[PDB]
């Protein structure tokens, strides 16, 4: 009965995120992707972000996607789990991630496992992908095909 | 007669800060905790922050608490000192602290000494403590008792 | 059927290592502690290192201890697994750990999950503990009680 | 026909930036300083002021020119027939963010990024920290070119 | 006429090194790869290392390969240049590279430009490649073809 | 009666070390430079040579003295009735290892460690890199005190 939670805002989900989802799903019996509700409203609504993740994780039967707000550790514990799996990329503020991990262990006994994303997906972030795409750069190799079309949709209607 | 200034916003003071204050007070004849007034906007007023620090440092007779505005090195030099003691924790932007230390030495001849807080208090920050408490997380092991009491009152 | 391998030389095992073992054992169905055979001979023989780990992990029923040499990924794969759990402490060469993790994923498809050890055990390493103990410093709070007595035994016979 | 672009907001240019400009000009046939403007956020100096301050402090570098732009840096670079960026490193540089941007810029446009550490003397100055210190009266005159220092004090007063 | 030196032991040259050589050769009129002779002890001789690099850089007409001993900045200045191009990868000790760059500028006026290797080649190093291959791991995607062939021969 | 210990192997002392000594002496009533010796590995200079080179370059600091030792630094500190260490930071410092040692030293002996960044001008010198550069003829004379430079060249020849 093992399980982990993969948290983020995923605005939008990238192949970097998907890589981490896949590895978590391969090593734990159950995975929950936790989508942050946090009113800065990004580019996509929470429902849009959930849909894009669900579309991209259809081949992962033991993964589900749910939104949450408030403490991540509450999200995790209320589902009977006590592990978080967090991806590392180029540009990750790792010191802040370590601070949060130690706090989350202290207040709720939740462990955090870090995994580095694949080199190919190591320089994409949701923010940098949006920025580049806004100015006409090609990020199609860095996002799930579906996500990519939706992004083009939000820009070419702004 | 030696001396150092321990600067910060302390909104609120944490056990991480207190550990650093204690070590400064043990190693310098005089310590001044400098509480930043930033009119560009916290949870506690400057007077409340000063009072919380005084409560937590009651056993440190050579330490005093004062508010300050503007350039830290002016605050330091105006009190006849030229040393700053700054704590390090998990999540400290140390490269930025180093930049500021080298700047502060250049513009005023003020030295900065860094000390790592104890491992037990190394992941608390004023910001993260407030964030956790807001959502009902228990940070009472990470703050002085009087601070935790006031924090609950501000949220309730 | 989940599982992970916790690698190291463990010369000797510390409470930092034990903390990581406990977390791995709490989140995976099966854990193997892999003790490196690598002729620099340390302070303890491989058998001594294994014994000290077994003594300290008696309350972890799903953990076992085995020695290995050669590629870690071969050790992992030959046991039907493809995950490593590695602890982080103060003084960990994380950049080198990241390099090895990406190489190990490339050559064998093995994932590496990193977890930070508890703040209390974050400044102990096998090397620093031996060094301090050699010169008469008290490291009793940083090592399993058994390990501590064995260490005193190897120094007070040198 | 070698060449590189040295990008930044230069609000204002510092001696740390000039050090990097000088090194780039010594090592590439032509250097273009790219003054990158966010049309949605004003800084302290206007684009013409920024360019004037850079020109005045680079008059001894005959193979360097200064131009403004916005949008993608790699478009600015490729439109001038170049494909190299030279970026300085200082104390407080977010190097991981720079690396992320360098890898992204290579991926989307094939443009290379070369990093060079600025001289130790100029390694703790940044435009933002210089402005902050000067705002409260601190002496930053040794860290900025003459073309900048009193213009800065003028803005603040 | 611009130019730079790309230094290393290259024991053996990797695709990480080659990526950096290619970028240097694209941006400078002349590039010299400087192969370190260290009489304090590798797997390949200097002649073998030079030959492996030449095979891998056959398409780069403005790049040449030479061995060198002693101070890198002397090697650079003796060839009428004053720039070094050094690659960064995962596991690079960048603080030490920065120290050496500042030293090299101080003692000889030589600039050092750093470039990150491509993500695909970012975790290979000569040392880790040899270590993995010794135990039968497949690093053929990380080395030039001719290099991988020789490596197998040295181990067998 | 404040005081601190400044530890190192000082083989040889550099201007980066002297900068730190000077700052410690300006901020503590007494400073002891601790020349820590490994009885199992000789360096370039003998302990008496190391101490002589430090004394000659610190003659203007009346509240500083120099002593050698071995074993645990915290024992050296506590035997002099002190409980503070002042350690310099430079480019290339393994800061994580220093932090590990500082936390261990607090744990086992209650001794505090204060870190200070050395001046930018002296931030890239280390004893080992100075020796390596000088070995192959590079000019390190601006990075070492006069008490050191020609003694170093003497050892190498
Ligand atoms: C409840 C919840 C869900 C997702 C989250 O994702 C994050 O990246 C950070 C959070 O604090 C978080 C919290
Ligand atoms: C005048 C004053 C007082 C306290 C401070 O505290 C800080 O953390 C940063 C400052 O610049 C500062 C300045
Ligand atoms: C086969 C084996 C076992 C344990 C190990 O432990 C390590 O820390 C590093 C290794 O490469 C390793 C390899
Ligand atoms: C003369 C020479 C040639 C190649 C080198 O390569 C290096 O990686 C470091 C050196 O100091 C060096 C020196």
């Amino acid at each position: 009965m093992t399980g982990a939670v993969c948290p983020g805002s995923f605005d939008p989900v990238t192949l970097g995120h998907l890589d981490v989802f896949e590895r978590a799903a391969a090593q734990f019996d159950e995975v929950i992707v936790a989508v942050l509700i946090n009113p800065k409203a990004g580019m996509f609504t929470v429902d849009e972000r959930i849909e894009m993740i669900r579309e991209s994780t259809a081949d992962l039967p033991n993964l589900r996607v749910e939104s949450g707000q408030g403490l991540l550790v509450d999200f995790v514990r209320e589902r009977g789990l006590n592990a978080i799996v967090k991806g590392l990329r180029t540009g990750t503020d790792f010191e802040y991630e370590l601070q949060m991990a130690q706090m989350n262990k202290h207040i709720a006994g939740v462990d955090t496992f870090f995994v580095a994303t694949a080199p190919a997906y190591s320089f994409v972030s949701s923010s940098l992908a949006k920025e580049v795409a806004t100015y006409g750069g090609d990020v199609s190799a860095l996002l799930p095909a579906s996500v990519h079309q939706r992004l083009l949709g939000k820009l070419r209607g702004q």
